[PDB]
């Protein structure tokens, strides 16, 4: 006893077991598939013009035989499109990124189907750097429309967590090749989970994505020191990482690239810098740090709205100063 849902593209239909699980108190298979179908939509507007016929809200997802008549009415309409595709129309164009809006259906997606005890995230050793904690996928949108990047660069998550930032990002860019790098275990585990997961349902709805490599590690181990160095774009969510672990973190940024960029939840520079005498060895004095703008309607713990800070590896304000020291 099952449900199938056809891909809008070949690949091998989505298959959900009767009864629909749970993934928890806000996401069920049910809806996921009602989700999807929605999406597939988007994507191929025939296929709306098939659906809104006859689908006036008829379905309890409590009811087999009821979403049973979703599926199959979803499925013939793909059928119909395909034969659609292999007379004249033009079929839907192919290896093209998602939406801004599909991408966050396609990674909640791969979550639910990969992580499935969200629970054991929580079994970290607490007041550690060992801390997890989620960058919500608004927050990541922003970073990648903020901070524009090619495909000369490269991007790592150090910490990358389940890896859902690192999918995010290579799902909408065109990074050469993107990373991401967790050393505990169980996260470590589901990033495994959550990269095939990913690959299966982008290829299932036709979607392209850049390269990426989810690892387990240490990001402060020897091969991540020349690792971090050739880094263009490095994400960090260091909020609870702590002074030691910011600390060694800064001696590695210390050899990126001009221009290289670091995001992160905890400035790793003050934002009044100014150098002197006293700080001339200071992280602050090759790098630009400027706060980023806070999501409207986002609020954390600290009752004031999220925050993440861009830093900006900028030599030249070491070499303005030792020039100030020249002149008078
Ligand atoms: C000290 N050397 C280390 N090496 C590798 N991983 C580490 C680490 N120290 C802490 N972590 C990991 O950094 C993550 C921070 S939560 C952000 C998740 C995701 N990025 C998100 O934004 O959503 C945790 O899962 C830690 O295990």
């Amino acid at each position: 006893l099952e449900l199938r849902l056809k891909s809008p593209v070949g690949a091998e239909p989505a298959v959900y077991p009767w009864p629909l699980p749970v993934y928890d108190k806000h996401h069920d298979a049910a809806h996921e598939i009602i989700e999807t179908i929605r999406w597939v939509c988007e994507e191929i507007p025939d296929l709306k013009l098939a659906m809104e016929n006859y689908v006036l809200i008829d379905y309890d997802t409590k009811s087999f035989e009821s979403m049973q008549r979703l599926c199959d009415k979803y499925n013939r309409a793909i059928d119909s499109i395909h034969q659609l595709w292999k007379g004249t129309t033009q079929p839907m164009k192919l290896n093209t990124r998602p939406s801004t809006g599909l991408l966050r259906h396609i990674l909640q997606q791969v979550y639910n189907h990969s992580v499935t005890d969200p629970e054991k995230l929580n079994n970290y050793e607490p007041f550690s750097p060992e801390v997890y904690g989620e960058t919500s996928f608004d927050l990541v949108a922003q970073m990648i429309d903020e901070i524009k990047m090619t495909d000369d660069d490269l991007f790592v998550d150090l910490g990358s967590g389940v890896g859902q930032v690192v999918l995010q990002v290579a799902a909408a860019t065109n990074c050469k090749h993107h990373y991401g790098v967790e050393k505990a275990d169980i996260p470590a585990k589901y990033a495994e989970t959550m990269d095939r997961e990913f690959r299966k349902w982008m290829k299932w709805y036709g979607k392209k994505h850049a390269e990426y490599t989810l690892e387990r590690g240490d990001f402060l181990s020897e091969e991540w020191r020349e690792r971090i160095a050739n880094t263009s774009v490095i994400f960090v969510n260091n909020f609870a990482f702590g002074p030691e672990v910011d600390h060694q973190l800064k001696e590695r940024f210390a050899n990126m690239k001009e221009g290289g960029r670091i995001v992160s939840s905890k400035p790793f520079a003050p934002l009044n810098f100014r150098i002197n005498s006293r700080n001339l060895s200071d992280i602050g004095t090759i790098m630009r740090v400027v706060e980023l703008s806070p999501l409207k309607g986002s609020v954390s713990w600290t009752g004031k709205p999220v925050s993440y800070y861009l830093h900006t590896i900028d030599r030249t304000i070491l070499e303005n100063y030792f020039s100030s020291l020249k002149n008078p």
